[PDB]
C-alpha cells in the first residue's frame, strides 16, 4: 500500500546527457545516435537575450564553436542546423548507450519525469505535468537548460519536453524535441505571463480513487451529480471542464473500486466547495492533480520498465 | 527557481538490482561486487511467515534452491549465509556495473531515495525520509521488497535502507543493508504498532528557508523566540526538539537567507498556532518535513553527481 509522486527511472536518460558550450554560455545536450539536441540560445550572449536574432547568430557560429563534452571525453562536431528553437549538432560518434526512443509532443494534463542537469551532469529526477497553461513547476537554476523530460514504455524513452526558460512567476517553460514551444513562449529574455493556472480535474479524480484504493476514504459521500452540474462548479473552482473522455479514461479506476465516476465528482464537487476541513487525503491538505489515471493505476499495479 | 521533491539519479543503482526467486516467493536483491542482498524471508512461504525460525528454515536450503536472475541471465550461487534480517548469496560473477557504494546507517531525520523494483526490474524512484519513530511512508506492493535506498556523494552510492515489510497502518519499515531492523520492528506477521508519528522540525525549518529563497514570504512574521519557548509549542504539535545541533545546521541557510534561525522559529510557531489560513507555501497547503538543510542547500546550488 501507499501512495507517492513516483518519477521513471532516469538510468536510461543519464547515459545520453552531454556538455554543450558556445562560447561564455554552457548548458545540456541530449546525444541520440549521432545527433546532440540542446537550446538554441546556447548561441547568445549576455546581452544578445533580449532580441536575439538567431539567424543572424547562426551565420558566425561554426562547426567548431560547439563544445559538446560527454564525461571527459569530446565529440567531433561535424554539422549543424537550427530546427526551431532547438539546435541540431551532428557528431561523429553514435551514443552507444542510446535507448529505443521517441519523439512525442505530449498534451496538457500528461505527466513526465525530469532529468535535471548541470553541466551536463545529473542533478536529480522529479515528476512533473504539462499544465493546461502549457507551463510546468519544476525547480531549474541557471546552467539547467537542455534538461529533458520524459516517460518511458517498457524499455521505449518518449522524450516530451526540453528545459529553456523561467517565467516571471517562478514558472517554466520549454519546448518538445523538434523545437516547438508548448504554448506561445518564445525563447526571450522578455516579459511574457502566463494564463490562469487550470487544475486538471481528471488528474485529481484518478487520485481519489487512488485514496480510496489505499485506506483514504473520509471524503467519500452519499452524493452524486451530473457532467453539466459538475462544470458549473468546477468552473467557478478554476478547474479544468471534464468530457465524457475523461470519464471514460477513469472506467478502469471505477471498475475497480465500486465507485461510479459521477459519485467521485460529487465528492469532489464538496471537496470544493467545503474543503479539507483540516484532514489529509494520502498526506496532502490539498487536491493533487499531478496524477494522470495511468500514472494510478500503474502504480497501484506494479508495472515495471 | 523553483523547489521539487528530487530524489537522486537511479542510474547506478538500476544497475544492480537483479530478481531473487527461492520457491513460490520471489523479491529484488542487491548485486555488489560478487554478493547479492535480499531479504531473509524469501527462504519463507505463505504459511510461515506468522511466527518463522530462520534459523530452522535455513537448514534445508541449499546454494542451488536460490534462484538469482539478472535480466534473462543467471548468476550461480557458490554461498550463502544469514546476516541478521538479510541474506548474503555468493554468486560467481562480480556485477561489472557495481559503483563505488558503501554502507550506511541513517538517523531519524536524514533523506534518500527509495527505487522501488518488482522482479528484479525497476518500477519507479522517489525521495523518502526516515522517520523519528523508524519507519518511511513509500509506494511498496506486493514483490517489492529488496527495493534499496540509498543517496549519492558524487560518485559514491551510498546504500541505507532495504524495503521489508509493511505495518498495518499502511507505513513501511525495513532494515540496514547489514541486516539491523531501523527501529523495534522484526521481519514478523504479527501485529507491530509504530510509535507517534513525529516531524521533523529541522527538515521544516529547512524548508521554510527554501520558500524564502524561492520567492514565499508571507509567513515572514516580525517576532522572535527561545529554544526552549519554541520546544514548549513544540512539543504540543508532536514536533521534534530543537537542538543546539539543529541551529548550527541550519546556519549555512540563515546566514545566506539574513533571517536568524530563532526568527524562523518563531515563523513557525505562529503557523503552528495560527494554521496556514488555506495559503499555500512552495504549492503545499501542509508544512513538509522531507528536506534536510543538505537537500535545500543542494537542490538551490545545482549540486551533481
Ligand atoms: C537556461 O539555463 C536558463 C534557465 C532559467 C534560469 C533559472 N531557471 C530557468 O529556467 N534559461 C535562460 O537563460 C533563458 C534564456 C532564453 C530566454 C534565451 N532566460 C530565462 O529563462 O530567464 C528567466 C526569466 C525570463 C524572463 C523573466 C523572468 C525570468
Ligand atoms: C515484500 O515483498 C512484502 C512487501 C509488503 C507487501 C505490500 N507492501 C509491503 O511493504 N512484505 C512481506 O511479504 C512481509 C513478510 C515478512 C514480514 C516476513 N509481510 C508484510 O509486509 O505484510 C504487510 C503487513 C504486515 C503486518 C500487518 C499488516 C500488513
Amino acid at each position: 500500500s501507499g501512495f507517492r509522486k513516483m518519477a521513471f527511472p532516469s538510468g536510461k536518460v543519464e547515459g545520453c546527457m552531454v556538455q554543450v558550450t558556445c562560447g561564455t554560455t554552457t548548458l545540456n545536450g541530449l546525444w541520440l545516435d549521432d545527433v546532440v539536441y540542446c537550446p538554441r540560445h546556447v548561441i547568445c550572449t549576455s546581452e544578445d537575450m533580449l532580441n536575439p536574432n538567431y539567424e543572424d547568430l547562426l551565420i558566425r557560429k561554426s562547426n567548431h564553436n560547439f563544445l559538446v563534452q560527454a564525461g571527459n571525453v569530446q565529440l567531433r562536431v561535424i554539422g549543424h542546423s537550427m530546427q526551431n528553437c532547438v539546435l541540431k549538432l551532428k557528431v561523429d560518434t553514435a551514443n552507444p548507450k542510446t535507448p529505443k526512443y521517441k519523439f512525442v509532443r505530449i498534451q496538457p494534463g500528461q505527466t513526465f519525469s525530469v532529468l535535471a542537469c548541470y553541466n551536463g551532469s545529473p542533478s536529480g529526477v522529479y515528476q512533473c505535468a504539462m499544465r493546461p497553461n502549457f507551463t510546468i513547476k519544476g525547480s531549474f537554476l541557471n546552467g539547467s537548460c537542455g534538461s529533458v523530460g520524459f516517460n518511458i514504455d517498457y524499455d521505449c524513452v518518449s522524450f516530451c519536453y526540453m528545459a529553456h526558460m523561467e517565467l516571471p512567476t517562478g514558472v517554466h517553460a520549454g519546448t518538445d524535441l523538434e523545437g516547438n514551444f508548448y504554448g506561445p513562449f518564445v525563447d526571450r529574455q522578455t516579459a511574457q505571463a502566463a494564463g490562469t493556472d487550470t487544475t486538471i480535474t481528471v488528474n485529481v479524480l484518478a487520485w481519489l480513487y487512488a485514496a480510496v484504493i489505499n485506506g483514504d476514504r473520509w471524503f467519500l459521500n452519499r452524493f452524486t451529480t451530473t457532467l453539466n452540474d459538475f462544470n458549473l462548479v468546477a468552473m467557478k473552482y478554476n478547474y479544468e471542464p471534464l468530457t465524457q473522455d475523461h470519464v471514460d479514461i477513469l472506467g478502469p479506476l471505477s471498475a475497480q473500486t465500486g465507485i461510479a465516476v459521477l459519485d467521485m465528482c460529487a465528492s469532489l464537487k464538496e471537496l470544493l466547495q467545503n474543503g479539507m476541513n483540516g484532514r489529509t487525503i494520502l498526506g496532502s491538505a490539498l487536491l493533487e492533480d499531478e496524477f494522470t489515471p495511468f500514472d494510478v493505476v500503474r502504480q497501484c499495479s506494479g508495472v515495471t520498465f
